[PDB]
């Protein structure tokens, strides 16, 4: 659908050509190649003849790519700090899977300023889609780094697009890595992700996709026909135009080492230690390379006959095969699973059922499994401290979230070893059920049921089941069909939009209890005021209560809610109310003086419980009335009956000390700088300024809510009790005042 050019490709003489396999456009600097340069059109042809002159380190060469567009002489790029691979900033991703992901949306929306422009990020991914690849094609991992310069072109301003971008590009290949010109080509693909689209190009050498460069312009829906599908989706062109790149990092240091796997060349520290631990034998050569070079023509979307063909291609039966390169499979997942591991835990990921947590637990079953596939009892903690010896160096927080992330290892572990046990148990018990039932096999379907409700991998239901004549069948690309199972998923609308936004006093005084407004509308019975003290639900904090008086009248205010901008007020008398009119507004000041408390309360609350309990601390929940709050949190032990009190303890001890509780306005970027993401507890905030409270050194916090100037003025809190609301969440009740 799109175009294409380049400058460089008119210039240098590029011919564009369709794949004879594949029949997709692609650039080509050889009038020869007439295939795209991608897996199965082509083979890896650099197992053993490396594609890049030097070799080059994990370290070397993200260093390398980072100075280079850094310091470039004609663009230079600012140099960001790489994101936690769990976005804190945003609800609609569980994890970061490209590095663009790190400023959808409110960057690429122009209502947050980019770090810089353009900027140049080493970015740590994750994607489950390819799960069932690692270990098995070479090049997947479930963890990489994702090296990407960005560029955010808003109107009438840019900073690059894409005939620059093809350049910066090529540069770097030719003039850094020293890559042969025209072994490169230019593959057209589009790329979506995230919430965003746009044309793109495959970089592809000697047989490995190594990097894409994206050039978005364009955002998602919504549910009207100046729409293009991108990859079975609908999206409208955008105002900004951005430059998203990605650059396999481990995929262009594979280039420079021409080992048999790219796991080989990164995770050697892992890799070669478990192969003597497995006490495994360093596999036939005419084996080893006649599978090495034809691993990267299978995905999974079939595995089964890909075996087939190199088991008759290199000469020998299909178990012959599988007993000689199965362990090695094995190795490579539990290395590659277990540096996702320490990036999730440590970016404060906690294993759990839901969400990111549901993840982190499947890649430790899988990891478990496997180790026990291999007949090795090593530890799993014991394998991710390798990882973290090595990448503490490079990345300070596998250091200092180091006794969190290994303990949390150890409790999922020692977990799973009964979830197994009672599991087990559990499916036989259900399976002997269907035998009889007239079921030979067990679909699919069950399968998963199997794992979401049991815990149990099909590398075990497989054996109970055969164990009692019902066949092991598992899918090939199962474990990323599993993945997918990780997520989920009124009042007043319409004729909102004309009427302006309200006013919030509260947010001027939050000590104002009493002010004056016009009536601007009375739908239903809810009435909107032009400016209005009531505080509207929202923020763990529940709605503002009082009278209204019209014509002398008292008329009582029972609900305060908000739809977009403007603050709606269910009163008892719709009829009361007409528009224009002037009301005095009172605010039910009691129900009020007390939701501050909790709320102050709980922002003092929140601090301890970093402190005693640690940083993986992040609040899952909230809920105030006028007796008593609660703070859900994530954690993964139980919090002791001594622990409680030391938070307690704490907590009292800061009302005691009568510190400054402040709240300021700040643009987004500003605010995410001067305290990083923990300003993201409840929720993530719209809107390009940010309201910051903060209780001086203890809390900071992006919250709506209405506090209290000073926390002396929570009086004691008393913990009344904890308790576990489900795996990964635990729950601090709690009551302040005097
Ligand atoms: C840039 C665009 N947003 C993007 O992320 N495209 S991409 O999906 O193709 O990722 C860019 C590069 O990251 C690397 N990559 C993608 N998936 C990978 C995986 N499973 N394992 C290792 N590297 C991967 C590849 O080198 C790929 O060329
Ligand atoms: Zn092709
Ligand atoms: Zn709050």
């Amino acid at each position: 659908e799109f175009i294409m050019k380049t400058r460089m490709f008119e210039e240098e003489g590029w011919i564009r050509k369709k794949c004879k396999v594949c029949g997709k456009p692609f650039w080509t600097l050889d009038p020869d190649r007439e295939t795209c340069g991608d897996p199965p059109c082509d083979e890896y042809q650099f197992i053993g003849k490396p594609g890049i002159p030097r070799k080059y380190t994990l370290d070397e060469m993200r260093e390398k790519f980072l100075r280079f567009f850094e310091k470039h002489e004609i663009y230079p790029h600012g140099r960001v700090k790489r994101y936690p691979v769990l976005p804190r900033w945003r609800d609609d991703v569980l994890l970061v899977g490209a590095s663009i992901m790190d400023f959808q949306p409110w960057v690429i929306s122009g209502e947050a300023d980019p770090p810089a422009n353009p900027l140049v990020i080493s970015q740590p991914s994750i994607r489950f889609t390819d799960i069932d690849n690692v270990g098995i094609t070479g090049r997947h991992f479930t963890i990489f780094e994702m090296m990407a310069h960005h560029a955010f072109n808003y109107p009438g301003k840019p900073i690059y697009w894409m005939d620059e971008t093809v350049e910066l590009a090529f540069e770097f290949f030719t003039k850094e890595l020293k890559m042969k010109p025209e072994d490169i080509t230019f593959k057209e693909n589009p790329w979506a992700g995230g919430g965003n689209a746009g044309p793109a190009f495959e970089v592809l050498y000697r047989g490995l996709e190594v990097a894409t460069l994206v050039f978005m312009q364009y955002k998602k829906a919504p549910e009207q026909d100046q729409v293009v599908v991108i990859k079975g989706e609908k999206y409208i062109p955008m105002e900004t135009k951005v430059v998203d790149t990605g650059y396999g990092l481990e995929r262009l240091v594979w280039m420079s080492q021409g080992t048999p796997t790219a796991y080989d060349a990164v995770l050697g520290y892992v890799v070669e230690p478990l192969k003597k631990m497995a006490g495994i034998e360093k596999i036939d050569e005419k084996i080893l390379m006649e599978n090495s070079r034809l691993a990267g023509m299978f995905d999974i979307e079939d595995l089964r006959y890909l075996r087939e063909q190199v088991a008759k291609r290199v000469g020998i039966t299909v178990e012959e095969l599988e007993k000689a390169i199965r362990p090695y499979e094995l190795i490579y997942a539990i290395a590659d699973h277990t540096k996702a591991l320490t990036f999730m835990l440590a970016d404060g990921v906690v294993p759990s059922n839901v969400k990111a947590g549901y993840l982190a637990r499947l890649l430790i079953r899988k990891s478990i499994r496997h180790l026990r596939e291999l007949g090795l009892e090593v530890p799993l903690s014991e394998i991710v401290a390798l990882h973290i010896k090595e990448l503490h160096k490079t990345f300070p927080e596998f250091k200092e979230m180091e006794d969190i992330i290994l303990e949390m290892i150890e409790l999922e572990e020692k977990k799973y070893a009964e979830t197994l046990r009672r599991g087990s148990d559990l499916v036989r018990r259900e399976i002997a059920k269907l035998k009889k039932k007239g079921i030979k096999e067990i679909p699919v379907e069950k399968l998963v049921t199997f794992y979401e409700s049991h815990g149990l991998t099909p590398e075990i239901v497989k054996e109970i089941a055969e164990k009692e004549g019902v066949k092991v069948n598992i899918p090939d690309n199962f474990y990323s069909m599993v993945a997918k199972e990780a997520e989920r998923t009124l009042v007043d609308f319409e004729l909102l939009k004309d009427l302006p936004d309200t006013r919030r006093l509260y947010y001027e005084d939050p000590f104002m209890k009493e002010f004056d407004a016009k009536v601007l509308r009375v739908i239903k019975d809810w009435v909107i005021l032009d400016a209005t003290a009531f505080y509207p639900e929202g923020g763990g904090q529940p709605y503002d209560t009082g009278v209204l008086i019209v014509n002398g009248r008292e008329v009582k205010v029972t609900n305060v809610q908000k739809v977009g901008k403007v603050i709606i007020h269910k009163v008892e008398d719709p009829g009361a109310f007409k528009e224009g009119m002037i009301v005095h507004g009172k605010i039910d000041w009691k129900r009020r003086i007390q939701h501050m408390r909790h709320h102050t309360g709980t922002h003092v609350l929140m601090g301890a419980l970093v402190r005693v309990l640690g940083r993986h601390v992040w609040q899952a929940g909230s809920q105030l009335t006028t007796d008593w709050a609660r703070l859900d949190i994530s954690h993964y032990k139980r919090i002791s009956e001594e622990e409680l009190k030391e938070i307690e303890m704490l907590a009292n001890r800061i009302v005691m000390e009568d510190r400054k509780v402040t709240w300021e306005w700040l643009p987004r970027t500003t605010a995410e700088q001067k305290y990083g993401f923990r300003l993201y507890q409840g929720g993530v905030v719209p809107g390009r300024e940010i309201r910051v409270v903060k209780i001086e050194d203890w809390d900071v916090q992006a919250c709506g809510g209405t506090h209290l100037p000073s926390t002396g003025l929570v009086g004691p809190i008393k913990i009344l009790r904890t308790e576990r609301i489900q795996d990964g969440v635990e729950r601090i009740i709690f009551a302040c005042g005097e």
